[PDB]
């Protein structure tokens, strides 16, 4: 597939909606790293993703639990998710950075 | 191969059974991360998966050992398991979250 | 796609694990995923080794992971495939140490 | 596809440009690890990559947050990016090292 | 699918590792999996580097991992493939540091 860089920043009041325009193209979001930004203090941060499960209902899943003094970056190794996907902070002020690839076949 | 989002929550008194209707061989659970929940205490948490070995018997294996002050998240990198699978906390009260993909072959 | 079965074992000082497959027409691989310390392990260094054949036709020993409860209780290997036979053991530390992975069989 | 080793060192005010090559081959940069170098201090380091998004515009993303006393190395597992790519330290003085593979389809 | 053999080496301030082959280098890949501090390693910074050919055809040195016993004694590289010849060495620290991985061989 074609491969484009993806990223976003999450905050307590800022989520991210990944949606792709309808067309003759199949899209995947492949998540790589979740990293705490400066401004996360030392509070617990939990990042969640919401998208469709196999049985056709939205589910919310926890991608990572981070804390600056313990584990500031988690590497997901290319966690692919079919859009639409919402990414949000379940707790923590943020910022939390997300990186990955937007794959198009 | 279609790809759907998967996750579950585990607690001391709550496991998770991943099962599929008919063609178990066309389905794979691909585990990504095991994460401690908000509200988990700082005790040792150990997560276990139970599924079939080649010899045809269920076996119990340890997926991850976590502790809030040391390692609150473990990334498994797409550990595929053929259903049925049971996921449970062997140790700790949780909540512990698991995320991954439910992959379906065509 | 190969068939995929679950694999795991527990290691202790003086308790290793021999993974071997019976003869057949198929190709087998052991794909190692995680190494994790178990409850009650001493908070000391644990070193896990794997033994299997090298390219030159001799069994060799390699270190898969170094773990310690208060620092790094789990290491994820990401699917380290090894052709059987494989012997897994603790080179040091009390254990218990758990290993998980997949037994892949291509027909 | 041919496989070549790639690496760079980043510092404050010292970034890296992985440039479109002057050939008609297909190229990918696949990032493997980001690691703090000797002499890096214990401040937060944030490493960023800039490259083209799906819509055609350049974007800046965070690859890793590192701190010597907590997490001196992050493994990305083969994060492929299409050139051109700029790698830089957003925060921290470094040195920070990046390693990976230059993949070429000829 | 390539033949898949086990690979490992030990590094020390004392000792590096040269991975080389006598036949066609392009049929071989070293796929690195883990870098781990050994028993006997102290708590100083350890930095492991690899040296191998870049696209332009000259040798380049890269850092594979930075380890410290009290912080991060093992780094998993997830199958970092390199074409021989390759040299692995400690740039910093006295070790021992162990490396494990796969030696992959293309079948003609
Ligand atoms: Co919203
Ligand atoms: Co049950
Ligand atoms: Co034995
Ligand atoms: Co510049
Ligand atoms: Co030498």
């Amino acid at each position: 597939p074609q491969n484009y860089l993806f990223g976003c920043e999450l905050k307590a009041d800022k989520d991210y909606h990944f949606k792709v325009d309808n067309d003759e193209n199949e899209h995947q979001l492949s998540l790589r790293t979740v990293s705490l930004g400066a401004g996360a203090k030392d509070e617990l941060h939990i990042v969640e993703a919401e998208a469709m499960n196999y049985e056709g209902s939205p589910i919310k899943v926890t991608l990572a639990t981070l804390k600056m003094s313990v584990q500031p970056t988690v590497s997901l190794g290319g966690f692919e998710i079919t859009p639409p996907v919402v990414l949000r902070l379940k707790c923590g002020s943020g910022p939390v950075h997300i990186s990955g690839q937007h794959l198009v076949a």
